[PDB]
């Protein structure tokens, strides 16, 4: 899907009401560690009203960080990811969904890291939110994703 211009939150679509406060406080939380937002965030999509980040590997375990410990964003419930492999997408043909949620603000978010089928890896986030070790471990299993760092992996 094409990146989304601003403004992400659409008045005809209540769905999106925070997207681009999210997005901007997003990209504070990593300017605040040092991280350009454009050199983690690759892309922004929304589609059917979510809204979707999609962040370099290199960077997802800060961004994940920054997602649960920042006030601002809060998010902490991690549902789980999801794999989805893309056999025409040269060199991003794996691509892995996390949907994240904060009660505190009433926000939801989805992130996506993909990575190559020739390097097939992309860092685990268990560290950050526990929950997801056996999601991740699903998606190793289905799609050969390996989860570095992941409890399994010691
Ligand atoms: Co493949």
């Amino acid at each position: 899907p094409a990146a989304a211009q601003r403004p992400y939150s659409d008045p005809s679509d209540p769905r999106t009401a925070y997207f681009d406060e999210v997005a901007d406080a997003l990209e504070r939380s990593l300017k605040e560690i040092g991280t350009p937002y454009d050199t983690a965030i690759s892309r922004v999509v929304v589609d059917r009203g979510e809204i979707t980040f999609h962040v370099q590997r290199e960077h997802l375990l800060d961004v994940a960080t920054r997602l649960r410990d920042d006030p601002a964003l809060r998010f902490e419930l991690c549902l789980g990811v999801t794999g989805v492999h893309y056999p025409e997408d040269e060199g991003n043909e794996l691509h892995a969904v996390y949907a994240l949620r904060s009660i505190t603000h009433n926000y939801e978010i989805r992130l996506e890291v993909s990575c190559p089928d020739s390097d097939p890896h992309i860092p685990s986030i268990v560290s950050v939110y526990p929950t997801n070790d056996w999601h991740e471990r699903e998606a190793w299993d289905f799609f050969g994703i390996i989860f570095d760092g992941h409890p399994a992996l010691t």
